[PDB]
């Protein structure tokens, strides 16, 4: 029906689960205080490259059973950082394509994380032109960050990980970008336990999924976003929308504000040093609009999806 | 490719799971210090009705539909009286749905008492294998419901590969399933889930001697069952593996151990004793299996070894 099902998500899991962490859930008491919830936070900030998103990086490289001889992206962020490690550790060369207008900073993280700069020149034009050469030459391949199958089934293992470590969970809390970590989680909750609740969490600086679950249709942003969760500007697209319009009980959208707090809240109270992306779902819980959730749920897992802030720049 | 494919084995552990136990993976140093290996030991004998039974029957309830104009089985019919009825009984009285099973008259009158004090309905036969056939087609027409096989029903040999998910996830370390083969249903859904998610894990068949028609065909190349009712006290796999096992046991299967009746009898009470598990001696054919001769020619490279513990039903009073 979909464009994964959970049996995806299960070789998935045993195609990942060697070369990645199994996350700790930890706890709040000041939190639960705040929320009236028993809540659980499943700590993706800790896992390998800093988030959630080596599980799709690397199932998307590694066959489970032509494999890729390299891997391209456009991805600078913890998309490019997490397909960087998995192509390490597959043994093969990773290649960011990076403007040559592009911070001098940031060059020089991306080599001393173990990948090849390309540089293109900044049209999304030159970008995309440059990368499929390089794809090509390379006979590599391009993941894409939120549509592909193998990334939407890799991030779904956030999921299994969750039903174990929570047993009596009610409802998971999933920030929201190009939803392949909602979407791969809806198919793994909707399979093993569909009592559970799926709510997304979005910034409504960036709400084409709240706007394309109340239309009934898909509907992108028509612009690019502004948001200081830079993880979730990207819009939800064809193949994580109709699993989202199935299988995701809500939407709960958070202004910038919410997001800030509540990224402060978790900083200075749980002492995590989440990215204000993950903030998103926390924001979500503490929300206005969430007291509408029945009291019957009680046990919310929050998916803390990324801890790659620039301590820099870390109001 | 096959009769079943991992994708109805994922569609039968969601199918099943809100009414089947997570059984557990234990461990015995005992056993790990005679077999030279480290030993995990899968305990189906703590599954619902007894035995792992429970997968497959609750799964060919919940998707077999009895009629191309009727999606839902009014009622489930089979020939089994033992593990497989059970089970069949209990899936049925989950799903609100009655079951029966074809008796011949022949049968013991224990046999009969049993299967009525746990709730299915008999209905008599000849032991004549034209009648049984006959009457069954009558009550699965009459009463509109699904006759479901022991081992050859797709759905059933689905369910039965659960229990390769569950010990993937349990023991990610493992290097090796030992399963005990009778018609080759748990060992045909193991190894294709097995074979589909990490087939540099062997999948062993381990069977009795008196009763190796698993092992003849894979030696042979084609299926050849049983000429004769084997005499085992292995009872739960007196069946012979069948066309739909048989293809995916031949290319699928790593190899199959053959173990004598004293081997059954000796390993089935080194268990009873040792880990204090009640096993019945069919799920002690595995266990005897790796303490057999022939399995030290297994590589020392293959330490990490699940061995099912199938069943727990067993005659108390007559416990050979
Ligand atoms: O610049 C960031 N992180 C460092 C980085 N980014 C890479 C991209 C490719 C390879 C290694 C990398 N290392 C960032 C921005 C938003 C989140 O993380
Ligand atoms: O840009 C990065 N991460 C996202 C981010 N987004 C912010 C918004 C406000 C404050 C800090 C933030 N950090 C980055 C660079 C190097 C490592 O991470
Ligand atoms: O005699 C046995 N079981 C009793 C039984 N058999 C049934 C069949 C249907 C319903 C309830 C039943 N109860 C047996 C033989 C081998 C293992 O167990
Ligand atoms: O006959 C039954 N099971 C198989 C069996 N086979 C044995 C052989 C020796 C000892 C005990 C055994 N038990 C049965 C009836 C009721 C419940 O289980
Ligand atoms: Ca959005
Ligand atoms: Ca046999
Ligand atoms: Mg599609
Ligand atoms: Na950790
Ligand atoms: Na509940
Ligand atoms: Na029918
Ligand atoms: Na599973
Ligand atoms: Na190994
Ligand atoms: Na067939």
């Amino acid at each position: 029906q979909y464009d994964i099902s959970f049996a995806d998500v299960e070789k998935a899991h045993i195609n990942i689960r060697d070369s990645i962490h199994l996350t700790p859930v930890l706890t709040s008491s000041i939190l639960n205080q705040l929320t009236g919830r028993n809540l659980f936070f499943k700590c993706e900030l800790f896992q390998k490259t800093g988030s959630f998103k080596i599980r799709g990086a690397l199932n998307a490289v590694r066959s489970l059973v032509r494999k890729p001889k390299a891997v391209v992206t456009h991805s600078s962020g913890n998309h490019g950082q997490a397909l960087t490690y998995a192509a390490k550790l597959e043994g093969i060369p990773a290649y960011i394509v990076v403007p040559q207008t592009a911070p001098d900073c940031k060059k020089l993280a991306i080599q001393a994380y173990g990948a090849s700069i390309v540089y293109c020149e900044p049209s999304d034009e030159s970008r995309e032109n440059v990368a499929k050469r390089v794809t090509e030459e390379t006979e590599g391949i391009m993941v894409h960050p939120n549509q592909e199958p193998a990334v939407i089934a890799g991030q779904g293992t956030i999921a299994l990980e969750v039903l174990n470590q929570v047993p009596l969970v009610d409802a998971l809390v999933v920030p929201v970008g190009g939803g392949g970590m909602l979407a791969g989680i809806a198919i793994t909750v909707k399979a093993l336990k569909p009592s559970v609740k799926v709510y997304a969490a979005e910034p409504s600086n960036a709400d084409d999924c709240y706007q394309s679950k109340l239309k009934g249709k898909l509907m992108p942003n028509l612009y690019p976003p502004e948001t200081i969760a830079d993880g979730v500007k990207s819009s939800i697209g064809l193949n994580t929308w109709p699993i989202i319009r199935d299988l995701v009980d809500d939407i709960f959208t958070v202004t910038e504000d919410e997001i800030k707090c509540a990224t402060q809240l978790v900083w200075e109270r749980m002492k995590l040093l989440i990215e204000p992306t993950a903030g998103v779902g926390v924001a979500a819980v503490l929300s206005q609009h969430f007291q509408t959730v029945s009291p019957e749920v009680k046990n919310i897992c929050i998916v803390l999806s990324g801890g790659n802030v620039d301590l820099t720049s870390s109001w």
